[PDB]
């Protein structure tokens, strides 16, 4: 017989790094909001691989994208032209309103793409001396493990025994505008980076107002407000963006995962030109940045977010499930938070009880969903669920929290 | 009517990045060594995407596995398992005899983490002062876009205008064993990173021992030997790595681009358990890392480069081609080196006449190169080429090379 679930995973461990201590469950199936794993067992996704598939897993348009490109052209490097490119950013740069968009492949690229740009920017136009150039971000962010990413963690996980770490990045409170007006008043500042809702560090929002206040400020000094939407972007929260909820427009937008719809890894970073043209031929890029293959994936996953009008139905299915999820009693889950369909739960973790136990009860339920911070568990199904689906989900979420 | 070439740069320029100035063809179908633009004319590719389709493109076996996988899942994310990364770590270390090895999805993402695992190995097992961990590299070397990659080149265009920069790297001269063990005299060293040929150098081939003498070294002072064979390795240059071709085995290896025969970006990192498992659950991973779609692409890739032979096609015909190279007049065409078919030519570039009007020509008479710098031409043919095809493509470049 095929292996078992217990086979694969001491497969891994035998063969692969243990540098990820995965929910025991090994899938082997996903189609729409269902995953499926070796024996069989049907599960809802409620984590949508960190909203990579808000468009489902195995979207049939998607996946057809993907089938009839793979038999043209997959990679021609970016030393010729492809005939994909050029309509992709056409399309995403129509479609979020910006000048131009530089095509890369997972999010942490994005990431660092954007401090290139924003140093490179803070010498050549803002006239900062090199290399005084400072970049903020807030604690708490997350956007990747390489170490210019860990540089600006504050999570000693991320960093310890990986330094030394990269200088001219400096660290203040989320949430916070009165910190962030401190920080802007040094002239090397070039840019402000943040996370419009705070994914990893357990689904934090700020309050009403301060994205509104951090464009303020960062227009008022001169400095370049970089919202990463890798994970908040493309309808998961409710909007395009979850910058919308305040009709802020920041500097550079950086989007990822579900921008191919979990088919292969996409990643953007939008902006205007007298930021974007900062960076001059040869300068920078990825060899599979911008293939012809990925393009394909990435148009067919955007039309498939506005096609099926995704936002809209991530805002009411979201306005939903936070109240069912709110009706829970106060001594078992202290806080729901959430926008759209991102949303996490605090249960008041005992000594005997936590979110690692929850989540596994939940897998037993046929629901998979992730802990974080040994309290915070996260709920993020696709954005192609039904209110039906989305309702017997609460179901076995009621349930198994009460069967504790 | 479809965009014509032209109309392709022009909408290139307008909506994307201009981090790129690629050579004027715009390709929309590829197929082994061949490829064809939108005017439908046909070119030899000697490029290979930076070695990225060795396999020739859209090589069906890599096409079957990214389609029947597609199918059935691509992404989970790393918070739970799937069933097919297991298979692949165990293909991959059986393959290469390593312990473990850890899946990225770029070459810069393996880099970055082979720094990470050299420093983390030089705290808690070396037993360096943190954070005072140093890595060294060579001149001249290549090894992705990141702040931390840029920070140990010395090429301006790569590093100019990008700072501050990450600290602990060390650079020292290329093909140079005395200035080795000249750096390896401080303790604080935890790693040497080095390219058993330098690709985005053009093409710098080490004199014989040199790789020999890297591994004693690194062995005396308890270094890391850090092959970065992301462009080397598989098959390109005549064997499964290059290191191969002095029988050395260094401590980590980093595998890229040709791994997935440019249908997915898969990277890896290699290296046994000492190493391996100084990284703990939850200290370093990627979304897209280990996915299993990107597992059955590079399973089957793998399997295609040991099937075809194709190392043993490449250690025939490139020197074939670098002998019929060496026949072109010395008052043109200065040097001709390579090995396997990784290979360049330098010509005697005047103000006149360049490497980029050559490849201009080539382009014109049927064949795809690019050059680096003003005098550097790459000759990278994917590795299922035949005699007959290599010496029609000779024909093309001693046409083109003579008709100046
Ligand atoms: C992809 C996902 C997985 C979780 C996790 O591992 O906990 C975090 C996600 N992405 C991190 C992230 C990035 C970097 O994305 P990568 O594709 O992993 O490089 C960028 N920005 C934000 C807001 C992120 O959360
Ligand atoms: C892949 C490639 C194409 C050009 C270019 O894009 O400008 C140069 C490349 N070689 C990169 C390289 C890396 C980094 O790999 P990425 O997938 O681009 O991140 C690492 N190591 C070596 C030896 C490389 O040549």
């Amino acid at each position: 017989g095929p292996p078992t679930s217990d086979d694969i995973f001491e497969r891994e461990y035998k063969y692969g790094a243990h540098n990820y201590h995965p929910l025991p469950v090994a899938l082997e199936r996903g189609k729409g909001i269902y995953l499926w794993d070796v024996e069989g067992r049907k599960y809802f996704d409620f984590l949508s691989s960190y909203s990579a598939v808000n468009q489902g897993h195995c979207h049939p348009k998607i996946v057809n994208a993907l089938k009839s490109q793979v038999d043209k052209l997959t990679l021609t490097s970016r030393a010729f032209y492809n005939n994909v490119l050029g309509e992709y950013e056409e399309y995403i740069t129509k479609l979020f309103n910006y000048h131009k968009v530089l095509p890369m492949n997972t999010g942490v690229e994005a990431g660092e793409t954007a401090c290139k740009l924003a140093r490179k920017w803070g010498y050549t136009v803002k006239g900062i001396q090199k290399y005084k150039a400072k970049i903020v971000f807030a604690a708490g962010n997350f956007w990747g493990r390489t170490l210019s990413a860990i540089s600006s963690s504050t999570d000693p996980t991320s960093y310890d025994g990986f330094g030394p770490f990269m200088p001219g990045f400096d660290i203040i409170p989320y949430n916070d505008l009165p910190a962030l007006e401190r920080a802007l008043q040094d002239p090397n500042v070039a840019a402000f980076m943040v996370e419009p809702i705070q994914g990893e560090a357990g689904v934090v929002v700020p309050d009403p107002g301060y994205l509104m206040g951090v464009r303020e400020l960062c227009t008022r000094h001169q400095v370049l407000f970089i919202a990463d939407e890798i994970q908040t972007g493309l309808a998961r929260t409710g909007r395009w963006l979850a910058v919308d909820y305040e009709n802020v427009r920041p500097d550079i937008v950086l989007l990822g995962k579900a921008l191919s719809g979990g088919l292969y890894p996409v990643s953007a970073v939008l902006c205007d030109d007298d930021i974007m043209l900062t960076i001059k031929p040869g300068e920078h890029g990825s060899t599979y940045g911008g293939n012809p293959l990925g393009c394909r994936v990435a148009i067919a996953a955007l039309e498939v977010l506005e096609e099926e009008n995704l936002a809209e139905n991530a805002d009411k299915l979201g306005i939903i499930l936070r109240n069912e999820l709110m009706k829970l009693p106060s001594d078992v889950v202290t806080a729901v938070r959430g926008k759209g369909l991102l949303n996490a739960i605090v249960i008041k973790e005992t000594k005997d009880w936590d979110a690692w136990k929850v989540c596994l009860r939940l897998r037993d339920n046929g629901l998979l969903a992730k802990p974080t911070h040994g309290d915070i568990i996260r709920f993020a199904p696709p954005l192609v669920i039904k209110e039906d689906e989305l309702r017997e989900s609460i179901e076995i979420i009621n349930k198994t929290i009460l069967s504790f």
